[PDB]
């Protein structure tokens, strides 16, 4: 579905519309403060080309970037979010798929009382698109993760291989 984007909070001033991925929205947005999106869930970028601080969207109003906890009213490109019917994926414990493992299928809000590790070294999406979370309780910075394969934690964009929890991307009905 599309969405929306403004340069200015509630939905005013200059604005751009998009119904799928967009690497460089530097040309119709020279800053974002709000986003109406319609259906299907979008990643936020604060880079081109889908790098910098990502943010997770799903259907709504947004009025002002805190709303989709925004650290700042940079949104350089945009994912759009693939809806799929299951969710499958393959947490490693080191690089490359090497060491202790867990799948996951639901959502999970503390990774280490399920898994006694603080770091994931590689993953493997096997159905459905997740959201990472550098730290439990889905805080801290925020990675998409689309169905592929992953041998180290730069494959997410992530600095580092803190992990935390994560979560099944689904838009509400």
């Amino acid at each position: 579905g599309k969405i929306t984007l403004y340069e200015d909070r509630g939905f005013q001033g200059r604005h751009y519309e998009c119904s799928s991925d967009h690497p460089n929205l530097q040309p119709y947005l020279s800053r974002c403060n709000s986003a109406r999106v319609d259906s299907g869930c979008r990643m936020l970028y604060e880079q081109p080309n889908y790098s910098g601080l990502q943010y997770f969207l799903r259907r709504g109003d947004y009025a002002d970037h805190q709303q989709w906890m925004g650290l700042s009213d940079s949104v350089r490109s945009c994912r759009l979010i693939p809806h799929s019917g299951s969710h499958r994926i393959r947490l490693y414990e080191r690089e490359d798929y090497r060491g202790q493992m867990i799948e996951f299928t639901e959502d999970c809000s503390c990774l280490q009382d399920r898994f006694r590790f603080n770091e994931i070294h590689s993953l493997n999406v096997l159905e459905g698109s997740w959201v990472l979370y550098e730290l439990s309780n889905y805080r801290g910075r925020q990675y998409l993760l689309m169905p592929g394969d992953y041998r180290r934690y730069q494959d997410w964009g992530a600095t580092n291989a803190r992990v935390g929890s994560l979560r099944r991307v689904i838009d509400f009905s």
